[PDB]
RNA sequence: GGAUUGAAACGCCAUGCUCAGGCUGGCGAGUGGGCGCCACUCUCCAA
């Protein structure tokens, strides 16, 4: 059930979903590091709609971005 | 029940492969070769 149907980044492009009761089967790039570089984090609608940024690397098929919430990101 | 750099967003309207052209002219299956050599219807049964 949902409150309307899920979209991967345009409502043209419906995503099919599922809730996980296991482990995280292994990935492609299970085995590699992998740089992206700079990208967005999330907006600061209070700072009238400020954007924000961060860096990031993909190992391991994993990413694990910063806490958008804290204020020392906010900076 | 606020906010997926999101919420809305036609590749669309229409146009002849057309007009026409001889597979033709012509060439001998033709020359010639023995079915031959020879062989008993024959032995006996009154009207």
């Amino acid at each position: 059930q949902s409150f309307q149907q899920p979209c991967l980044g345009c409502r043209e492009f419906p995503a099919s979903f599922e809730l996980l009761e296991g482990d995280v089967p292994l990935s492609c790039y299970a085995g590699e590091k992998r740089d992206l570089g700079y990208m967005l984090l999330d907006i600061d609608f209070e700072r009238d709609m400020t954007p924000l940024f961060f860096k990031a690397v993909m190992e391991d098929d994993v990413i694990t971005p910063p806490s958008r919430t804290s204020p020392e990101v906010r900076a």
